[PDB]
């Protein structure tokens, strides 16, 4: 059915338009951390705690 | 009744005119043409048709 067809009189027949679309991506930022005392790491059982 | 005829002491008698008549003349446009398909030369019997 949908099969371009052209006749001797070539006119204004089978006309096709294209589309471009797009594709995103963002960017995110993470994080953390951890506290501690010198007095939790000079006097502590492990030496190599850090 | 209208012969010229000077006497003997010819004055300002027998005159005379002229007058010169013009003509015309103009072109006009023409012509015809006909119309053939690409397919109506290319597939016909006669290879001579154009």
């Amino acid at each position: 059915s949908k099969l371009p067809l052209l006749t001797e009189n070539g006119g204004r027949v089978n006309r096709v338009g294209f589309t471009r679309l797009s594709r995103e991506g963002s960017i995110h930022k993470f994080g953390f951390f951890y506290e501690f005392t010198q007095e939790s790491l000079d006097f502590d059982s492990d030496d190599q705690l850090k």
